[PDB]
């Protein structure tokens, strides 16, 4: 089974590009990434820094989680994300995902040692 920071690893970075160029890329990240194998993941971001800029987050601002724990924390800066969601129409297994390329502030859930990210709670 893959580890929790492994995990939000492969659902939540890329470091490759400073941000999205094309509309297609959620579809192609999407199944790049093994989002959409039995079912069409239907909402993930994509944060474009580097790892290391987004472990730091885990020593940036404490703040409840959705779920109300409190092992979140927001990114002082905001950075370039790309959020995929699954279209209204879209239908597994022909998944399709709108692209939308911003520069938010993320807010992560952290976990272990090393203290690292394991959830993508938000972007602001
Ligand atoms: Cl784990
Ligand atoms: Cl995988
Ligand atoms: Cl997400």
């Amino acid at each position: 089974k893959e580890t929790a920071a492994a995990k939000f690893e492969r659902q939540h970075m890329d470091s490759s590009t400073s941000a999205a160029s094309s509309s297609n890329y959620c579809n192609q990240m999407m199944k790049s990434r093994n989002l959409t194998k039995d079912r069409c993941k239907p909402v993930n971001t994509f944060v474009h820094e580097s790892l290391a800029d987004v472990q730091a987050v885990c020593s940036q601002k404490n703040v409840a989680c959705k779920n109300g724990q409190t092992n979140c924390y927001q990114s002082y800066s905001t950075m370039s994300i790309t959020a995929c969601r699954e279209t209204g129409s879209s239908k597994y297994p022909n998944c399709a995902y709108k692209t939308t390329q911003a520069n938010k502030h993320i807010i992560v859930a952290c976990e272990g040692n090393p203290y690292v990210p394991v959830h993508f709670d938000a972007s602001v």
